[PDB]
């Protein structure tokens, strides 16, 4: 039982439209300073001059990272975002990985996608992460679903959708890409609080099925 896009509010739908369209992309940066025992806080480092504060789960995952050189790749909001100072404070919940763990050579995933069970071109997705974050892979794929079949929009025709992240060995990960949290993203968004993280080598491969 998927959820149907029809059960989104239109501003669900373009904010969902702009954050997979739009993720948040920094290599190699650093950030020794933790905000309210969860948050790690960039100074500047967010878009246009604004402060990033990245979100965890927990005390541990933010500790794990403080004064580390990250990579982050992530959903990015503004709304509820927690002020830092004086800059303006733009967030993102997880995304977060160690710049010193890479692979030996570009891990690329494939997808194979069916819309009303037809099948479409096969999609592919890269990394060079030793370890990625599953928000990574969701948000490629949806960008990628977003350009073709135009997901977020409110009069396509793409009306249910599963993403579904499959590993070597018997373990699955999905996303029903309109079972969205809520209509903002600080809520939206914290189903990658977790900082899920796999191993990109054990990756196998991801399925999409769309239906209108």
């Amino acid at each position: 039982d998927l959820h149907d896009k029809s059960e989104l509010t239109d501003l669900a739908l373009a904010n969902a439209y702009g954050q997979y369209n739009h993720p948040f992309i920094k290599e190699n940066i650093k950030s020794d300073e933790i905000s309210g025992e969860k948050d790690l806080i960039f100074r500047n480092q967010g878009d246009s001059g604004n402060d990033l504060r990245v979100k965890f789960a927990t005390a541990d995952l933010a500790q794990k990272f403080k004064n580390k050189n990250v990579d982050i790749y992530g959903a990015s909001f503004y709304y509820k975002c927690e002020k830092i100072s004086e800059n303006i404070s733009e967030c993102l919940y997880g995304g977060t990985t160690l710049n010193s763990e890479k692979l030996a050579q570009e891990r690329v995933i494939g997808a194979n996608v069916w819309v009303d069970g037809i099948q479409k071109e096969t999609e592919l997705i890269r990394t060079n992460k030793k370890n990625v974050t599953l928000q990574e892979l969701d948000i490629k794929i949806r960008k990628i679903l977003s350009d073709k079949y135009k997901i977020y929009y409110k009069d396509s025709e793409i009306s249910k959708g599963l993403i579904e992240f499959d590993m070597k060995t018997p373990r699955d990960y999905s996303f029903d890409i309109y079972d969205l949290k809520g209509e903002n993203d600080y809520e939206i968004d914290k189903i990658y609080e977790d900082n899920k993280t796999l191993k990109s080598d054990d990756i196998s491969h991801i399925d999409v099925n769309l239906y209108t």
